[PDB]
């Protein structure tokens, strides 16, 4: 994790965030819903409806530090240029376009979930 | 364990929050529940909705140290700025992007059960 | 990331694209649609439209840092100067002219949509 | 043992506690049990409901020192920010996620008996 | 042996405690008890009772210099923040949890007995 | 063997305990009992009585200084701090908790009886 | 042998205690005892009952300086501080706590005996 020069501005703004947010880890579990993936909705219509109307920005690099794994740089930036960063690799398999593509979205979905208190255990196929 | 530069606000909320909490820790055993999981339970709708009524956070990085095993630094922090930075690291078995992934949930419920008290023993199958 | 030297002009107009846009992210999922790929879409009419009406440029250097793997750096840019930097490689498999400029595209793809909260997941085939 | 800068606030409540704890090392012992194991109960309502009580936490590390042992650091808050550090390793056999988790939360339950004066002898099995 | 920097209260209030200890080193001892283990009594209620009323602690660090052996550190501390260090070491047989927490609890029994006078020499099986 | 810094108080009550002790070193040798063990008797209700009247402890460290021999260092405490350290080690044979435990007590029993001029010569089986 | 700073005090109490000694060295022999060996007699009422009468005190470090042999410190002491240090080795043929015990016994007889001039030449078995 590295903390910005300040730290005063995109804090409050990501709480209040919080706040309101009706995410799948609050006001949103029900009885027929049992085992939930989300691989797209985690960002498609969860957290970026409110993290948009708290000036705030999702936005994720994929450096390659090492071929072996491919790291991931989660990041949330605020109009004012304070940010927090999260990082998360994922190894590849097949070293190919096709495999490093999806397993730069397995990532993302990972780094992002545990940096906003998503559970994505997806424990079960 | 790495404390921040300041400690005179996070850590008063962070007491608000348990004098408050009706988690699985306290105020919740019952003669029924017998063997308890909560692999989504523990953050879901366990420790979050106080947590962020006390103005805190809910914050998990995956940095990979090693590839034998990644490490998991959860933390939790104020508005304020104060942090208290929590470590632990799970081992990789198949190391791909399935196997780490269910890996890092299993890390993630670990590092915040021992830092907030949580049993999660989870002794039996 | 590298953030240019100042950040108060380009981040402004990026939030009011954001709260703009209708790209595929929000405003624009249905009943219909199923699985979406956008291989060209992502950026011919979804982002392109509303960035450029907020002085923004979408830009894409393809530099080579090594014969394995293609380097990406997709970049945005604001008439006063300020830009912000994201990078992703992509693998390369059969090292000839074809091969490469299909992997470009698709390297631009996920730097693009990652930059800026497209899931572009495409797990399936 | 790592003592903290100060020690005459959480020195003061942490006797409190221990004068009024309820725990199965006093107040307790009755001739109907006769085996004490405690994996859970321990921590769950043993001794966390008086210490909350005189402002004080339970909170636990996890840091992996070496790859034979896991290394668990019992540590006891204050909100004035002093603390007391217990140290206690324990081995790891199987080195997969399923087995560092059970042994660590056996670790946990050595550490803070011990810190605290409970037996947890378990010698039997 | 470690004495802290100051030692002219936890000395007094130490003494304080044999005068009023009715311990199984003096003032128990019949004619029908002929061999005496307390693996749990020699500090669930044998010790513990009158120490606490003594402003005194019972704690008891586990670190593990070396695989071979377990160091036990037994400390007794004070609210004024002075303690006396007693150190003793146990060896380990089968270096997996369940071994080494067995071993922990009988060097805990040792070095504790003999630091306050107590025999438990159990020559006997 | 190692005198504190002051000796002019220890010593004085030391004395006085010896002109008041009741040990098996005087005025109990009678003409029923011949061979004297008291593996627990010599500490148990022998010099504890009297030496705690006279504001001492009895208290022993056990350190390993090597594998191969166990160190015992019987120490005697004042409440003015003041202290004379005692050194006696007893060879390990099994090399496991029982036995380590049941040689400790074996050479607290020799290093007591020594500094306090009982002959604890056990001779015969 | 090394004696301590002063003198002057340990010295002539000590001669007092020769002038009014009833050891078996005179004033004891008779016609009836032939073979003299006072494996405990030496100290348990031999020279201990006028010691103490004139201030001092016996004591015995048992120090190994090697495995080989088993060093024996022999020392008394004064109220006042001053003391007479003894040296005297016996070797160790078994090695175990058992043959370490009766060889400290041994050689804390001949220590003492040839301190104060009792023969306990034992040339007989």
């Amino acid at each position: 994790m590295k903390l910005s020069d300040q730290f005063d501005k995109v804090l409050p703004a990501l709480h209040k965030a919080r706040s309101l947010f009706v995410k799948v880890k609050k006001d949103r579990q029900n009885s027929h819903l049992k085992n939930r993936y989300a691989t797209l909705d985690s960002v498609l219509d969860a957290i970026t409806p409110a993290l948009m109307d708290n000036e705030l920005m999702i936005m994720q690099d994929g450096e390659r530090i090492d071929v072996s794994t491919l790291r991931v740089e989660t990041t949330v930036m605020h109009v004012s240029g304070q940010w927090v960063k999260f990082y998360f690799d994922i190894p590849i398999v097949k070293n190919d376009p096709q495999g490093v593509g999806s397993a730069f979205t397995y990532g993302r979905r990972y780094s992002a979930a545990a940096a906003f208190g998503l559970s994505q255990a997806d424990d079960d196929a």
